[PDB]
């Protein structure tokens, strides 16, 4: 399948070269998979989600996304226009308040929640969790992410936006999950992207168009935007039967575009998420 005039990041994930604008992907499109977006919520009523999104948990007075961040990330996972995996099921877990903030205790509970809640959902092709969030190093937060992964969920987490080594941030620094850095449309490391040995992969993260609250769209930047590209890619590849939740991060690294990013510090992987889709 071909989506013309796609957001650059979608075109990038199905290309061996920067500078194209069509996204190519197998029409299965992540059908039968599920992606949990653990964030500020998801505006499930957005036409872009086509009834495939729903809120399943909140720790606050509403399950509504009063911020936009979670809706944007969910859009990059699975919206019809802005998403990687255009037929996946999206589940929102609101661990961040409408200011985009959340206590680590709440974030941990949300991860635990997903590990169990997947047993209440129909996801025959597998389960992914996307965590576009983080803060300073916490062994408890890392352990929660490790448990979620161990439970059979492909966990993708943002590296962080500190232009620093991700070793000092969580859940970025948990080795067993998929830690995602950000690139731009010219295949440069995004100016803000964290780096380091713990990164597994880069995805598009600068100037990413997606859904926003109030039935709208906007372009924003962050490792938060790169992460859902990788989460959606995992769901897509799992639906194709090419990999599993336990092995998807490694598979994505194996099959990535290699050596094509600039300003990658010595000792950080030079790997850009790629679907290797061949019609
Ligand atoms: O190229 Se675009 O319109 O910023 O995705
Ligand atoms: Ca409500
Ligand atoms: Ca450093
Ligand atoms: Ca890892
Ligand atoms: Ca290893």
């Amino acid at each position: 399948a071909a989506q013309t005039n796609a957001p650059w990041g979608l075109a990038r994930i199905s290309s061996t070269s920067p500078g194209t604008s069509t996204y190519y992907y197998d029409e299965s499109a992540g059908q039968g998979s599920c992606v949990y977006v653990i964030d500020t919520g998801i505006e499930a009523s957005h036409p872009e989600f086509e009834g495939r999104a729903q809120m399943v948990k909140t720790y606050y007075y509403s399950s509504r996304d009063g911020n936009g961040h979670g809706t944007h990330c969910a859009g990059t996972v699975g919206s019809r226009t802005y998403g990687v995996a255009k037929k996946t099921q999206l589940f929102g877990v609101k661990v961040l308040d409408d200011n985009g903030s959340g206590q680590y205790s709440t974030i941990i509970a949300g991860m635990d929640f997903v590990a169990s809640d997947k047993n209440n959902r129909n996801c025959p092709k597998g389960v992914v969790a996307s965590l576009s969030l983080g803060g300073g190093y916490s062994s408890s937060v890392n352990s929660a992410a490790a448990r979620l992964q161990s439970s059979g969920v492909m966990v993708a987490v943002a590296a962080g936006n500190n232009n620093a080594d991700a070793r000092n941030y969580s859940p970025a620094s948990e080795p067993s999950v998929c830690t995602v850095g950000a690139s731009d449309r010219y295949d440069r490391r995004s100016s803000f992207s964290n780096y380091g040995s713990v990164l597994d992969i880069f995805g598009p993260g600068t100037d990413i168009l997606s859904t926003w609250i109030g039935g709208s769209t906007r372009s924003i930047s962050g490792t938060s935007m790169a992460t859902p590209h990788v989460a959606g890619l995992a769901a897509y590849l799992m639906t194709l039967g090419k990999t599993t939740a336990a092995s998807a991060c490694r598979y994505i690294a194996d099959t990535a575009n290699k050596g094509d990013l600039s300003n990658i510090p010595f000792g950080t992987v030079n790997l850009l998420a790629y679907n290797n889709y061949q019609a």
